[PDB]
């Protein structure tokens, strides 16, 4: 699923959906012709570049808002860490045996450190792309 | 009105509604007991300090989201600049004769510069607090 995000709350490094793909934003610019913002990002799965311009709405008199979509992150428990992948479990107990972890900002190493010190407290934040799931960040609850 | 904003899109300097008041955020911290985020901000009207903790929702299995509220900014045309206040007009033609401009980050000076160079293109972004309106930023359309 997705969440609508106002453009004045989007910064470099944020994750957005661009051309239907989850991407990390690496450049923000503004269209001289239309006033729309343009986002250039890196596909989290394929590492290809995508760009998309913002959506401009007028939901009421004197209200103009520009938005983009962001992904709804899922939060899974970590049961085991095997070989660059993890065994994760959903809140309802559904077991996911070989969930991949993104190579971005040393997440594997951070996750390992927090797991060996407090297993039951670690969570991974997961994005989905048309079936495929990947852990892209972590939390301690 | 208000907009729901995910906490991972809130940074220092953003405007949020805290204790029912529009405030500029000056400190973000995390509660050790609950995992909620706490926002300390400055009331745009009274300049008093307010704090509020985030709202934690679970709208679906394995989805946990923390949000805060932000204001819905209105966009008015600028017709005249008089003495620290402006004559503004809404999109429907409603005239506002003495709209105040916030003393923050030299907005008065920036607004003046853009007005004298391209009057018809300048807009002010306006927040409301229980009837009272104030211009808190500007745009060139």
């Amino acid at each position: 699923q997705t969440v609508t995000i106002p453009c004045h709350h989007i910064r470099l490094g944020d994750i957005l959906i661009l051309q239907g793909r989850p991407c990390q934003v690496i450049r923000i610019s503004t269209s001289a012709a239309t006033g729309q913002h343009r986002y250039l990002g890196v596909d989290l799965f394929t590492k290809q570049l995508h760009e998309e311009s913002s959506f401009v709405s007028n939901p009421a008199p004197s209200v103009v808002v520009q938005t983009m979509l962001g992904p709804v992150f899922k939060q899974y428990r970590v049961l085991d860490m095997q070989d660059g992948s993890i065994v994760a479990m959903t809140e309802t107990g559904d077991v996911k045996q070989n969930l991949p972890v993104i190579d971005q900002s040393s997440l594997w190493n951070r996750l390992q450190k927090a797991f060996e010190s407090g297993r039951g407290s670690v969570r991974v934040l997961v994005v989905s792309d048309h079936g495929r799931e990947m852990a892209v960040d972590m939390k301690v609850v």
